[PDB]
């Protein structure tokens, strides 16, 4: 049996609040590129909103932060998201007790965002260590990063593929 999927292809997101670890512009870029990774291999279209309320709310929070799952300080769980649904549904939370970066020190925001957004869209983990949904964090360069076949197969078993033209 499968978890719930989004039942719409236009999905909005809003950045709740910004970590202080990085330039604001880099936060915006990383989340954006991360939605884009999944846009690239489905029909889904994501758009940022600054006011109102959105499907996927992106949050930086430490400790207990108001849902069913408290963060565990620095290290441990880096972040978590919730599968498609209303409300908390689809949201992504990043543990402020990490140090989020654009590089291979601390924890790389773009690559964790890709993994959390995977969950946002309905994916679970992968047993393939090449998949971005593998539950262990490893750095790879952003220019070079690609989804695995396994990641691709799982997202597209959910939303199908693109779609021209
Ligand atoms: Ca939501
Ligand atoms: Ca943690
Ligand atoms: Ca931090
Ligand atoms: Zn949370
Ligand atoms: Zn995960």
């Amino acid at each position: 049996m499968m978890g719930p999927v989004w039942r719409k292809h236009y999905i909005t997101y809003r950045i709740n609040n910004y970590t202080p670890d990085m330039n604001r512009e880099d936060v915006d870029y990383a989340i954006r590129k991360a939605f884009q990774v999944w846009s690239n291999v489905t029909p889904l279209k994501f758009s940022k909103i600054n006011t109102g309320m959105a499907d996927i709310l992106v949050v930086f929070a430490r400790g207990a932060h108001g849902d069913d799952h408290a963060f565990d300080g620095k290290g441990g769980i880096l972040a978590h998201a919730f599968g498609p649904g209303s409300g908390i549904g689809g949201d992504a939370h990043f543990d402020e007790d990490e140090f989020w970066t654009t590089h291979s020190g601390g924890t790389n925001l773009f690559l964790t965002a890709v993994h959390e957004i995977g969950h946002s869209l309905g994916l679970g983990h992968s047993s393939d260590p090449k998949a971005v949904m593998f539950p262990t964090y490893k750095y790879v360069d952003i220019n070079t990063f690609r989804l695995s076949a396994d990641d691709i197969r799982g997202i597209q078993s959910l939303y199908g593929d693109p779609k021209e033209n």
